[PDB]
């Protein structure tokens, strides 16, 4: 009954965005989540891939359809998920609030890592950052919970239109997103 040797966690469901550059399409991202082992992280992922929770404590919906990469570094990371003010200050989870920091196991070792952005321990909302390099000075700080599995070539162009600052060259947009039930 066992029958693979996986260096890595298990990818237990899958989600994706779509991707718009300054309102033009740019691709398909395809992310599988560790919920084995970040449950609760990757079910907040999850449903805001769906919007199926509907509307947050703060008026906007739990969705990140629409929300940008904010802040783009190359050499480092991308960064959106700020389904409130939009803006890269904002941000709500699915639990009415921000949620602990569930496990520091899973460690920043490559590019392509789906990673919770916080403003200290156990504020975790909505933002997340895609890895473009390997960030071990994250950890212990940040909760991966994810990572690519298709379009990273989508992601390497994105953080293209970054820059150190981190200030977009482009409007980088969530056009749609889902889960992949299959």
């Amino acid at each position: 009954f066992a029958t693979r040797v996986i260096s890595a966690p298990k990818v237990t469901k899958k989600v994706f965005f779509k991707i718009s550059i300054n309102g033009e399409d740019a691709g398909t991202i395809k992310f599988g989540l560790f919920g084995d082992d970040v449950p609760k992280t990757a079910e907040n992922f999850r449903a805001l891939c769906t919007g199926e929770k509907g509307m947050g404590k703060l008026g906007k919906p739990l969705h990140y359809k629409g929300s940008p990469f904010h802040r783009v570094i190359p050499n480092f990371m991308i960064q959106g998920g700020d389904i409130t003010s939009g803006n890269g200050y904002g941000g709500e989870s699915i639990y009415g609030s921000k949620f602990a920091d569930e496990s520091f196991k899973i460690t920043h070792d490559g590019p392509g890592l789906l990673s919770m952005a916080n403003s200290g321990p156990n504020t975790n909302g909505s933002q997340f950052f895609i890895t473009t390099v390997p960030c071990p000075w994250l950890n212990g700080k940040h909760v991966v919970f994810g990572k690519v599995i298709e379009g990273m070539e989508i992601v390497k162009k994105i953080e293209s239109l970054g820059s150190q600052s981190g200030t977009p060259k482009a409007k980088i947009i969530i056009a749609d997103c889902g889960e992949i039930t299959e």
